[PDB]
């Protein structure tokens, strides 16, 4: 049985191997009305969702790790505490209940913990001295994996009621966007359901009103082996593309909500870096850029990294072999994504497997 503090890995939990399954949902009918049950009985699809049985038995493993981790999570994420020791705390959970072993199992991506107006992609470097502030909107974002098979699923942490409203908002529009995605459904319609949910929503902070924005640049997406984003997009307002859904696709469902302009930009410093999955070899004799791609090609392939885990491996003057590797266009910088200065985000995000016989809510217990 699992401890408290959790510490004993998923795989000596489940000492069959397998793994708990995910909420299993029949996919939404069509516009004419033709339900997908015939799914769920159909001998062809259960063939093929047989045939990736072992990869989804991963990413279900992935999901009971990230499950155990966000509610150890939740019993001690409290105001005073430094970015720095939550991140810590969370990723030393996260390590011992993947059972982290190189690129076999392991650590999807940094924690992200962006606070208020930041939305994504912030997580301290050394020497960050920011606390978690009883005001704040904090979005615990984390991801495991399992041979490549990533769960991308986050949160919104606050400790002041006068934010419910707007974190109920998202939930809502999260849900909306998790029960409209099927196989066949236009990527389009789901931002439009999620924008519908979204800015039905109005909240009242500090004597001020607003219509619950969702940002507009920031989206769902498709998700691939040792590939967070693997080439499509689930916008969060209309107007996107009517690009479909297709069977056997995983796909991260995230929506995001603002008290802001519904943009984000680029802002502060970088703490976020991923290789581009398209850059095949290039040989490097530079030095101190040559040894820093190898320690990146060993640890983390082509999964997002930060500077705190390359200190964490014993690297150090290595901001220049980063920028070299960035500028030669073989990794790429992910800088936090701001709205306006003064403005509140949240998010909540499930990952779900696209299966032949049914939509599965992998990271929902
Ligand atoms: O977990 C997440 N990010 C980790 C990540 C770290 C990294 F370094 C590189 C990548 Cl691509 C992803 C998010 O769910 C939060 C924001 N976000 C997103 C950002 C822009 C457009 C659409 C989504 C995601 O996917
Ligand atoms: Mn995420
Ligand atoms: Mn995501």
């Amino acid at each position: 049985v699992q401890t408290d503090p959790p510490s004993v890995p998923i795989c000596d939990l489940y000492p069959n191997g397998v793994f708990p399954k995910g909420q299993e949902c029949e996919y939404p009918p069509t516009q004419d009305g033709r339900t997908a049950a015939w799914r769920t009985t159909s001998e062809e699809k259960k063939a093929l969702d047989q045939a990736s049985e072992e990869i989804w038995n991963d990413f279900r493993e992935a999901a009971e790790a990230h499950r155990q981790v966000r509610k150890y999570v939740m019993s001690w994420i409290k105001p005073g505490m430094t970015m720095i020791e939550i991140c810590e705390k969370l990723e030393d959970c996260s390590r011992k209940l993947i059972k982290e072993n190189g690129l076999n199992a392991g650590l999807a991506f940094p924690t992200g913990c962006s606070l208020n107006n930041c939305a994504a992609h912030y997580t301290p470097n050394a020497g960050d001295t920011t606390v978690l502030q009883y005001d704040d909107i904090c979005k615990i974002d984390f991801g495991t994996h399992i041979s490549g098979r990533i769960i991308d699923c986050a949160f919104t942490v606050t400790f002041n009621p006068k934010y419910d409203t707007l974190l109920k908002a998202v939930k809502d529009a999260t849900n909306t966007g998790i029960k409209c995605a099927g196989i066949d459904v236009r990527l389009c319609d789901v931002g439009e359901a999620i924008q519908e949910v979204m800015e039905s929503y109005e909240v009242e902070i500090d004597g001020k009103t607003y219509q619950v924005k969702p940002i507009r640049n920031l989206n769902g997406h498709s998700i691939g082996q040792y590939r967070i984003h693997a080439g499509k997009t689930v916008p969060i307002v209309k107007g996107g593309e009517a690009t479909r859904m297709e069977e056997g696709e995983v796909y991260a469902i995230e929506t995001f909500g603002s008290t802001g302009k519904g943009v984000v930009h680029d802002d502060m410093e970088c703490s976020h870096y991923m290789k581009n999955f398209d850059v095949g070899h290039v040989p490097i004799r530079l030095p101190r850029t040559k040894h820093l791609l190898n320690v990146i090609n060993e640890n983390f392939g082509t999964l997002a990294f930060c500077r705190r885990w390359l200190d964490r491996l014993g690297e150090s003057k290595y901001l220049m072999a980063l920028k070299n590797l960035c500028d030669l266009g073989i990794v790429d910088p992910y800088p936090p994504l701001c709205d306006i200065k003064g403005s509140y985000t949240a998010q909540f995000e499930h990952t779900i497997l696209l299966r032949p016989t049914c939509k599965e809510v992998v990271s929902r217990g």
